[PDB]
C-alpha cells in the first residue's frame, strides 16, 4: 500500500527506455532503486472508452490524419512501480546506461587513432580460442567447417535458451586468427565469408527448420571482441546491436569485397562510443 | 474540444504490442483508425511526484517490491492518433504480418518493383500540405525553401516533443519525384548535404542537441515514395533503425561520389509482409 522506504531522493536516473515507456532511477531513502513503466492497453476497456465521448485536445491536424492528447479515467491511468530496497553498486551496475556518442572514422583514423589504441590494450579472447580448440561449449556446436583458413564454427548464443524459434540467436566464430574486425576484410577471406553465410544458413534450416529469408545475418562495427564474428538472428526478434549505428549485413559486406576490394581499408564506417570511452576523445582531439 | 467523428465501433484490433505499450483499432465511425499509445515518463514530472506521498497497491516482495501507482492528469497523458477515412491499403498497413527478408538487384527493381510501385501506392497530400505550408506550418524546425534543394524540418507524428530521449523529426525535400534511395544519383549530392549538415545544425540550434547525439538515416522501401530523412537521439531504439531498412545519410552521400550509378546498379536488402504482393513478384522473379 506504501513505500518500503521513508522519504526518496532522486541521485541519478539509472536507465530509460523512451520506446518502452520505462524509467530506472537511484535515489538515497531515509540505497534504493525505483521502476517506473506505462502499463499496455487493455483492448476491453480502450474500446469502451473510445466508444464514449472523451478528454481530447487536439496536438496537430493535417489531411485525413490528427493527433490529439487523451486523459482516460483512473482504470486506464495504472503504473507498474518496481522498487529495490535496499541495492548496492552492483544493483546499480546491472541498470547502468552510458550516454552513446556518434564516430565517423576513416581509413586514416583507423591506421592512426583505433589500432594503436586497441593494440595499447590487452584484450584476451582466450575464451574464444577455448571455443574454437573444443576446451569449452563443445556440446553446444551447431554447425563446424574445420577449415582452419575458410573453416568457422556455428555456436547459439548463451542469451539464446532454444525453446523457441522467436529469438533465435547465433554466432559463427571464424577459425582463422588475426581478422580482428571489419578492416581486416580483404578479398581473401571472401571464401569464409561466403562459407559463414551460406553454410550458417543452410545449418540454421536443416537444424531449427528457420528459412533465411527469415533470417538477419550481419558483423558487428566496433566489436565487444576482436576476432571476427557473424550474427544469425530472427528478423522479428529487435534488438540494438542489430541497429545501423553498428550492424553491418554479411551479404552486403561480401558483395563491398567483391567491387572494392580496397572497401574496408579506406572507406569511412560510423560508430557509437560510450562518452566515457577514451577512443572517443581521441578520435575527436584528431579530427580537429 | 471533440473528436472528428460520430461515434466509434470497434471492428479488428490491427495491431497490439504490450512492448512498446501501443493499440492500433479500426472503426466504424464511415471508415476509421485509431491509435493509441502511452507516453515516455518526463525525468521532471515523475520527480516531483516521487517527492509525494502517492496512491500505491502493493503487488508483490522479496529486495524486490511490485506496486500499482495512479498518478495525477499531467502524468496520464495519452498520444492519439485519428485516420478518417482510413481505406483498406490503411488497414492492412497496420496489420501484424510475418516479415520476409529479400535482396533486391539492379534488375529486380527496374523489371517488378518500379512497375509494381508505379501500378499505385499512397496518397502523400499530407506530405504536399506540409510543403506548401497548408499544413503544420507552425511546427516547422526549419527550412531551405529552394525548389531543387531545400527541404522542411519537422518533428515527425510519432514524437510528442515533452523529452529529447525520444527526438525524432523529419526532413521533407521540396523537390517533386525522388521516391526512393533508387533515384538517387550525383545531381541529388546538393540536397543531401543540404539534409545532413543544414538539419543537424537546425536540431543544434532549436534543441541544443549536438550530431554525435543523433542517428541520421533514410528507409529503404519506404512507406510514402517522396524522398525523406529521419534524426532521431542515438539512445533511441527508433522503429526502422535497423540495419534491414535504415541507410545512414553520410554514408548515401558518399556512395554517390565514389559510385555515380551505385543506388541503380547495387544489389540492396529489405524485409516485407508475407502477405505483400510485392514479395510473391520477386520470388517467382528470382526462381
Ligand atoms: S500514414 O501515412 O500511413 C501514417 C500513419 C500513421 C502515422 C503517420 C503517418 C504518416 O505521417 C504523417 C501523417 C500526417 C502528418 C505528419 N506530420 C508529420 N510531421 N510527420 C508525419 N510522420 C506525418
Amino acid at each position: 500500500v506504501r513505500l518500503p522506504f521513508s522519504g526518496f531522493r532522486l541521485q541519478k536516473v539509472l536507465r530509460e527506455s523512451a520506446r518502452d515507456k520505462i524509467i530506472f532511477l537511484h535515489g538515497k531513502v531515509n540505497d534504493a532503486v525505483v521502476i517506473l513503466e506505462k502499463t499496455p492497453f487493455q483492448v476491453e476497456q480502450v474500446a469502451q472508452l473510445l466508444t464514449g465521448s472523451p478528454e481530447l485536445q487536439l496536438q496537430f491536424s493535417n489531411d485525413i490524419y490528427s493527433t490529439y492528447h487523451l486523459f482516460p479515467p483512473r482504470q486506464l491511468n495504472d503504473v507498474k512501480t518496481t522498487v529495490v530496497y535496499p541495492a548496492t553498486e552492483k544493483h546499480l551496475q546491472k541498470y547502468l546506461r552510458q550516454d552513446l556518442r556518434l564516430i565517423r572514422e576513416t581509413g586514416d583514423d583507423y591506421r592512426n587513432i583505433t589500432l594503436p589504441h586497441l593494440e595499447s590494450q590487452s584484450l584476451s579472447i582466450q575464451w574464444v580460442y577455448n571455443i574454437l580448440d573444443k576446451k569449452a561449449e563443445a556440446d553446444r556446436i551447431v554447425f563446424e567447417n574445420p577449415d582452419p583458413s575458410d573453416g568457422f564454427v556455428l555456436i547459439p548464443d548463451l542469451k539464446w535458451n532454444q525453446q523457441q524459434l522467436d529469438d533465435l540467436y547465433l554466432i559463427a566464430i571464424c577459425h582463422r586468427r588475426g581478422i580482428r574486425s571489419l578492416r581486416d576484410l580483404t578479398p581473401e577471406h571472401l571464401p569464409l565469408l561466403r562459407n559463414i553465410l551460406h553454410q550458417g544458413q543452410e545449418a540454421i534450416l536443416q537444424r531449427y527448420r528457420m528459412k533465411g529469408d527469415h533470417l538477419r545475418v550481419y558483423l558487428h562495427y566496433l566489436p565487444s571482441y576482436y576476432h571476427l564474428h557473424v550474427h544469425f538472428t530472427a528478423l522479428g526478434f529487435e534488438a540494438p546491436g542489430s541497429g545501423v549505428e553498428r550492424a553491418h549485413l554479411l551479404a552486403e559486406v561480401i558483395e563491398n569485397l567483391e567491387c572494392d576490394p580496397r572497401h574496408y581499408q579506406q572507406r569511412t564506417l560510423t560508430f557509437a562510443l560510450r562518452a566515457d570511452d577514451p577512443l572517443l576523445k581521441l578520435l575527436q582531439e584528431a579530427q580537429q
